[PDB]
């Protein structure tokens, strides 16, 4: 069988508490179940994702998707869930060897064209992630606010497709830019 | 490809939120969903562009249309979005060249007849086109309001067929009257 | 094509908006789709427009319908758009010479008969028409109260066919009685 | 035709409002529709009647049900307005004639096996059937309440073929008020 | 016929308003309606019944159920209308005979094994039937606070077969045992 | 039959209320009904509680599955209702023996990877289950939570088939931490 389990971020206040997105896909009809308490902004990411990957070259499943972004108490609420989302079907979809997501927080929204989207309020995110000793991964748009932290260990994508590249072959990424 | 971006604006406040209309036909069935906290035009919008599209002599795609309007967490009020969404339609469709579409913003509602209704605040529109050097074409209706700023490169439409005129083939549109 | 024009007036306060009912028939599969912002009471006209069109040994099409209300940002609250909305399908399905239905504006709600009832807070209808000088056609029991202003060019009809009648070959449609 | 205009009354605050029950029985797949702002508590009736229809050795038409009760704007919210679309739907379906419910204002909801029950605020309905001169009738469990006025020609019954027969054969309802 | 008179009691205040819950059973496809201003916890008791019946070694219809539960403008908020829902809906398809639930009011939910529950508030309920001298059934957990009363009459048992046995033979299901 | 009881705690104020879940699988197309009053982070336990059977290696019924968790008045609030429902419906399908589950309260929810998760504010539950005397079940997540009480039959685990074996084979495994 085949599940995923994505790392990610959501902010509840100052303190970015971690989700854990677990995609499954199952052999039913092609339909696309969310849970988790999430909210509209958050649960309408199902089209933005399925066109995110399609129009990446990839193959989105024609299978019963699942996606449980939840401890279920916590109510997601950021759109930044896009990512998260995406690379868990495809390394569930066996697209992305799922070993390359050992370590790795994702932050990201994605446009119709897989083109990635800044986020707001990052900070709080790159320092959970910073103190966990995690990767992140968030859009260009964001590598201006997130210079400040100066942490060696965030990188930067314009578009889905890089970010494949680089769990599956590690193509460098962009890097942040420098402290100002 | 069957993707196409265009731009618009939406009104809170005083100020005009660039807004990024984003459709993708796919290859499924007929559905027309409209991702991005749209409030009124989730519903209203489809019927009206759909209408306008097939009245103007225009094939209306018959696959699943998904339209995602800008940044996802930012509710959009206004019923200007049918200009927009119909030529992003047209243009995903191919039967407008995607090619000249980078330059120019849109804005206005569509009746059924594929007329170019009026609507509310527009001047701020104006303003934020030509400080970022977008070709503004709006609908007639409006050509009063504009006409104030007296800004070059702005033009009025009278219906939609005269928008897809000017793109396809270079017919100056409308001007604006002078200074009335 | 099938698309056909008509105009009425939507009262809030003490002016009445003017609204431009618009319809479209087009060749899918049964349905009736209104656009507009309409509430319970103009949405539920659907049935009645319906019936009043049916039984007044009339055609209603089996085409899909799609009616479009005036402004797209201004809510719908009156009753009285059901005899715009039957006399616009008349007009869209070539039952009616669309011509007719220039300068008028209609206003009345439908009986499930077709016979035509009266609506509330008529007046600032009937002053709007006057200042756009519009043939104004209310329902036979709105005459008792319009006919005190002893206003002239106003029209008051019982039943839709007598509109048809009065549209298609001008058979007077009797008149508001003198002001006693 | 397929139609019938039955009476009732609707009490909101101390005066009741006239409602005419309308039907119309048309062509197509079963179905009910229950137009005029009706609230729950009278969209039952959809149910109650044909259940109180089908038990009272009656036939429920397989048409396409159209119940109309206006004035559309008026907020229908009693639960008596069952016994006024039984009878309107019997009458479209030609098996109480027509000609009988010309004078009669109906009153009490129906019993799931046919027999009329007790609605609440009886006595502004008596009083307008009494300035309107209509042949009012109510449940019998109203008789104690309408007993208190006295007034004649307010004809009571326990089931639905006791009201049937009033109308079609048999008259004489003989449940008057107790006492004047 | 298939239709079933069965009686409850619902409290609001301080008084045990009667519930005359009615059951009927046409010849459609399988479904389920509740008739009435049926709140969620009773709405919902149509999977109850239906597993209770089932594992009872009952026979469930296949038909198109109808339950009404009158009046219908007495909100019934409580949580024992399962028991005579199913004891109705037993006896309108000739499971238990009809003549036995002359002057019993049954109260108390059911569990998916048909083991009865008790209810709360159920001290008026016993006031009342014992006000209208009704064989009150009252569910065995509820059987130690329906003894400060310590009025006769009132029959507890646990299981629905049980209830099922004392109105087809009689069994003497208990006696609400005394107190000092 | 196909009907498995199994019991849980609901925290309503202070104290944790017994919460008996019912788990009925009928003979029908599939389907899963969550009868009682459920809210939103309780009712959308269906995908996870799939996921994680189907995850385990287990066999999920496709069958008309139909939950009950009983009482229906007290509204289930809680997070950990996903082991109870999964115990009970693998119960129900013959998976493991019903009278493992006689003396046993089981807590937790669950991840698409059958991993048990830790829900919030156990105490209570543990202080109900040594007053009632059942062996209590928690996620390994709540162990520290749960070890300053002292109370023994605190057993815990990791995933779902840690409990199955626990049941099914006896693999008495994890215990509270010692008594910091």
């Amino acid at each position: 069988m085949s599940l995923a389990f994505t790392k990610t971020r959501s902010t509840i206040g100052i303190v970015a508490q971690p989700v854990s997105v677990e995609v499954h896909l199952s052999n039913g009809l092609p339909s696309f179940t969310m849970v988790g308490l999430a909210e509209t902004a958050v649960k309408e990411s199902k089209d933005r994702v399925r066109s995110a990957i399609i129009n990446s070259q990839f193959e989105f499943p024609c299978r019963k998707i699942t996606v449980n972004l939840g401890p279920a108490n916590l109510p997601k609420t950021g759109s930044g869930f896009d990512l998260p989302i995406a690379l868990g079907i495809l390394a569930a979809s066996e697209q992305i060897p799922l070993t390359n997501l050992a370590n790795h927080e994702f932050i990201g929204e994605l446009a119709l064209s897989g083109e990635l989207r800044g986020v707001s309020a990052i900070i709080p995110a790159v320092l959970a992630a910073h103190k966990d000793n995690q990767h992140l991964i968030i859009a260009n748009a964001n590598a201006a606010e997130a210079s400040l932290t100066g942490h060696q260990k965030v990188f930067t994508a314009n578009n889905l497709r890089e970010v494949c590249d680089y769990l599956c072959q590690g193509t460098s990424l962009q890097s942040l830019p420098p402290k100002p």
